[PDB]
């Protein structure tokens, strides 16, 4: 004989007690605590409030309801003959909530990293990880990632649900991981004499990898001396070559490197 | 935080709640059933009586206590800012006594007694039997006397406890063993002419052993016939003869006799 009443934190808590005709006497109370007995407010509190008062049925409520609340409320009351007791135990739903996440972290290619998403909620909620790139989903407070490689890197989303209706509340943390250039494409160009040419190279890292163009043995300055202008990008750098020039024959060796590794590749111009 | 008002059945039992002066309200409580409210009757049992309104106590009185009364007695009250609670549990001692114990009995020497104790009392007593002339003790309800002596008779007490502070209702048994007489003094005489003489048999019975003396062949029927008179005791019985006689010398033998056996010796009177 004891009756659940769960309600969702921060809402109205309702509270009837519905009695016959004959009842000498009634109140509600909070555990062991008298609230209201009739019109007599108990309850220094001015969250509890009245609501009906009919001789066929005593009610009151509770606004901002908070965990504190819970507990089991009694409504005794008597009739001319033997006393009454009817119980409802209160149950407070706290609508689950991220609280802690973790940073946004960058590791080394072959790392080992560790993300942690924190929640909070009644009933327990269920923490589960998700990565946004590649669908794979962990029921677990933590992840861990071992050997990670680049292709693992991206963003990765936690949600957390108590089965309330209320929403997941899911966040996201973007991991990116650092690998050494690895030159992925090389230009070669033979173009003879009175027209413009080019070479590149092609090296995608994380830092972005700082590359170093080598003509024969020397290295290009990007100066208007000689008649070369070298362009960088993120993942390219071509060397330009305006006009033409009888010098400007010869092998090359393009390098690309960040803190990770370096890499280099030999391309030549011809006629 | 929870006291404990131990009361033995039947009594008065009485419920003060020791308040200061800033109380808006004030009610007694058994279990979640309202009892008293300020000045109100809320429980309709004629048993629960308000002794004190003081604004200082709060104070109720239940008569007749009964096993149903225990319980948790609260006193919740109320001041202008936050609820209180101080509380009470109701223990109900049935004091321990005795309800049936053995009839006073008789047995025969080497015989088997057996006495019962049968005590009642809330939490469950302890019954010992105790001898009243000898110390002995059996910590049992029951007490078994295997081939009962002649010295082992006597009182046999029982006592019960339950360890509260009421009274051991102690109560005693007289156990009687029946022993045959055994003749243990014998004195004869011899003495001239003209003086008086006396015999006497020691023979100790119960119940107290028929004695019978005999002059030669007849019996005596302590008549003035003759000159003789006998005096019969408990344990004893003398033959006492005053002045002298000629046919009074002679054999003489005494005869102590009772339910359970007989005796006899041979005396006799010499000049
Ligand atoms: C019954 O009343 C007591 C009064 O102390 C409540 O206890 C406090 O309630 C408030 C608000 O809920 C909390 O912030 C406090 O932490 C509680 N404890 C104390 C020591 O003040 C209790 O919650 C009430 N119970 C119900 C079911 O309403
Ligand atoms: C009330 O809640 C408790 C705890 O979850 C549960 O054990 C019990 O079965 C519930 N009773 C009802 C009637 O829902
Ligand atoms: C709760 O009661 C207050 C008081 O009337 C009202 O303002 C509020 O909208 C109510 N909220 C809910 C969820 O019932
Ligand atoms: C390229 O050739 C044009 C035309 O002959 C000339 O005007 C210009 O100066 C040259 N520039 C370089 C960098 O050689
Ligand atoms: C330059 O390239 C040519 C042709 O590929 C090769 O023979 C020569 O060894 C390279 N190095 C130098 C310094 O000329
Ligand atoms: C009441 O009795 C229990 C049981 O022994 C004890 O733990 C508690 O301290 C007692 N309370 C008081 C106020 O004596
Ligand atoms: C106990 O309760 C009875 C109830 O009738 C009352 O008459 C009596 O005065 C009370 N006190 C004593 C000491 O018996
Ligand atoms: C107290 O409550 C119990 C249980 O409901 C009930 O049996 C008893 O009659 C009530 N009154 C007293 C005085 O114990």
């Amino acid at each position: 004989p004891a009756d659940n009443y769960t309600v969702c934190e921060g809402d109205n808590a309702t509270l009837s007690c519905f009695i016959d005709e004959h009842v000498t006497r009634v109140a509600w109370l909070n555990r062991s605590n008298i609230l209201y007995a009739g019109n007599d407010r108990w309850t220094s509190d001015p969250r509890v409030r009245l609501l009906i008062n009919t001789p066929e049925e005593f009610s009151i409520l509770i606004t901002e309801v908070g965990l504190g609340d819970e507990g089991l409320y009694t409504c005794s009351f008597q009739t001319r003959h033997q006393p009454y007791t009817t119980q409802v135990y209160l149950i407070v739903h706290v609508p689950a909530r991220i609280v802690n996440i973790s940073s946004p972290v960058t590791v080394n290619e072959g790392g080992n990293v560790n993300l942690l998403c924190l929640a909070v909620g009644r009933p327990e909620p269920t923490v589960t990880w998700r990565q946004l790139r590649d669908g794979f989903t962990s029921e677990g407070e933590i992840l861990e990632i071992s050997d990670i490689q680049r292709g693992q890197a991206g963003e990765y989303e936690c949600v957390t649900h108590n089965g309330v209706n209320s929403a997941p509340d899911s966040r996201r943390v973007l991991v990116t991981v650092n690998y050494p250039p690895t030159i992925t494409d090389v230009t070669s160009a033979r173009t003879a004499l009175g027209r413009a040419a080019l070479l590149r190279c092609e090296a995608m890292a994380v830092p972005p990898a700082d590359f170093q163009w080598y003509k024969d043995d020397r290295l290009l300055s990007s100066g208007t001396a000689e008649g070369l202008k070298v362009q960088t990008e993120r993942t390219r750098s071509m060397l330009l070559f305006a006009n033409v020039s009888a010098r400007h024959y010869g092998n090359y060796t393009c390098r690309a490197a960040n803190r990770l590794g370096a890499s280099s590749a030999s391309m030549r111009l011809l006629r």
